This record gives structure tokens, C-alpha cells and sequence, in this order.
């Protein structure tokens, strides 16, 4: 391709996958930044090392999508969906 798609998404639709399953350690690193109330641009640049000047598109992708499984992996952590 003209751009490198290394992943830039979270395995959700099909199933959780082997390749990204090796990355889940960094997921725990990612959600920590979101809990700091950091914006995607901020986080992406810090946690993914992606400056949003360089690549804002994948920056927000890797942040939002990966935090999705990071936070969702803690069933009783996200008291918003689990909010009763």
C-alpha cells in the first residue's frame, strides 16, 4: 500500500486476534493516559509516539480503538456502561 497499515485498529468485529493479543500490555499503558483526561492528539503523541501533525488520522484511530479494548477489558472498571 501507499501507507503502512500496521494494524491501526482493534480486533473486535471478527474476534480478538493473536497479533494484537501480544500488544495488550500496552493497552494497560494507553488507558492510563485517557484516565488523565488527555485528548487523543495528546495521547497518541505520547503513548503511540504519533504526532498528530504527522499522522492525526491513525493517531486518533490507535488511541480510541485501542483504549476501547483497554478499558472494556476491565469489566467493572468502566462504570458508565456498567452503571447501575
Amino acid at each position: 500500500g501507499s501507507k503502512r497499515k500496521v494494524q491501526d485498529e482493534v480486533p473486535w468485529s471478527d474476534s480478538l486476534t493473536a497479533y494484537d493479543n501480544e500488544h495488550f500490555t500496552i493497552y494497560m499503558r494507553l488507558l492510563d493516559a485517557s484516565a488523565d483526561d488527555a485528548s487523543e492528539d495528546e495521547m497518541a503523541q505520547l503513548v503511540l509516539g504519533i504526532d498528530p501533525m504527522r499522522e492525526p488520522e491513525r493517531a486518533r484511530m490507535a488511541v480510541r480503538s485501542h483504549l476501547d479494548r483497554a478499558n472494556w477489558m476491565v469489566t467493572t472498571g468502566y462504570k458508565e456502561l456498567f452503571a447501575r
